[PDB]
């Protein structure tokens, strides 16, 4: 009765779990799964380019539209900023005032000196200069600020209207713009230009079938609502996870020419990893508690410890222990020598 514990687990030697263990050595075999992965399609993210404003204003117009062609580069939109309206002048209002304010000064520092001094007004005139300078300095970072980011679009006279243009070739994917409508945030994005020719089919796996994928497979590839089945080769590959899904992305092109292929739509694919020469435990053997996972490795007869193992691939009942757990060890059957009840 019935466990004993150092860490390690102990049976007497008097206990009834002494009739109910079994175990047997861990058989390295030859393994040769084929597994099954989640997908979506995904544009060639670039390839695809969510057009963004440089700067906030009135849509004057929309060329190009939903479904129209496009050729980089191509006008997509113009823009009429109102904003770099004020700007422009409000900084050459500035400017005026300083230059004005400034030769206001120095027709008052003449007088105090040749000939007769006057009066104190030069005081209001260098409070009225400093500060026109100062402002016009305001307004000349308040340019600087938006030509910097509206300079590359401009056009030579107009309004102050930008011309955002294509800078790849395509179809016009996504619309949701209005003429006239002011346009405030960014990205926001005004319309999307893609080439959907080809697309990636991006499917996502997970650590259990991650020493099975290879580039270079080998892929069959069923979508919905398409019945036929259809052939890939991944081409990319691995390489880290995403922390919150714990997925790693393996993605393989496929031609669209048709292009029945739309990015988003759902498939599975279905892969048969390389034979190579695996560990494998029936179910019963391993064990979960939380985010793990183990079996129990017999000693010394009677004496197990626990062992973190992990795991995977698996059908029907063989486990695939990809470490570890190595070839020997006498590994339970099992089962439930991790409560005492
Ligand atoms: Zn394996």
């Amino acid at each position: 009765a019935l466990r004993h514990e150092g860490e390690r687990l102990v049976v007497p030697a008097e206990s009834p779990l002494r009739r109910t263990l079994a175990v047997a050595p861990a058989t390295r075999e030859t393994v040769a799964a084929p597994f099954n992965l989640p997908a979506m399609i995904e544009a060639d993210p670039a390839k695809l380019v969510k057009v963004l404003p440089p700067l906030a204003g009135r849509i004057v117009s929309l060329n190009k539209q939903l479904g129209d062609e496009v050729k980089a580069g191509d006008v997509l939109f113009t823009i009429d900023s109102a904003d770099l309206a004020q700007a422009n002048s409000d900084a050459a209002k500035a400017r005026a005032a300083m230059t004005m304010a400034r030769r206001n000064l120095d027709r008052q520092r003449e007088l105090d000196k040749s000939e007769i001094a006057a009066k104190r007004d030069f005081e209001q005139a260098q409070s009225d200069y400093d500060q026109a300078a100062s402002e016009s300095q305001r307004a000349d970072a308040r340019l600087a600020q938006l030509g910097a980011k509206g300079g590359g679009t401009l056009q030579a006279g107009g309004g102050h209207i930008l011309a955002v243009r294509s800078p790849i070739n395509g179809r016009v994917v996504d619309l949701n713009a209005a003429t006239g409508a002011y346009w405030n945030d960014t990205t926001a994005s005004l319309m999307t230009v893609a080439d959907l020719s080809h697309v990636f089919v991006t499917a996502n796996a997970q650590e259990k079938d991650l020493g099975h994928v290879y580039v270079g497979q080998s892929a069959t590839v069923k979508f919905d609502a398409y019945d036929d089945p259809q052939p890939g080769k991944v081409r990319y590959v691995g390489q880290i996870l995403d922390a919150d899904t714990r997925t790693t992305k393996v993605r393989m092109v496929f031609d669209n020419p048709d292009g029945r292929l739309r990015p988003g739509m759902f498939a599975q694919a279905t892969f048969l990893s390389q034979p190579h020469e695996g560990i494998v435990v029936p179910m019963s053997a391993i064990v979960q508690s939380g985010f793990y996972t183990r079996a129990f490795v017999e000693v010394a007869p009677w004496q197990f410890e626990p062992r973190v193992i992990k795991l995977g691939a698996q059908i029907g009942d063989r486990m695939e222990v990809k470490s570890g757990l190595s070839a020997g060890d006498r590994v339970v059957v099992k089962e439930g020598v991790l409560l005492n009840d």
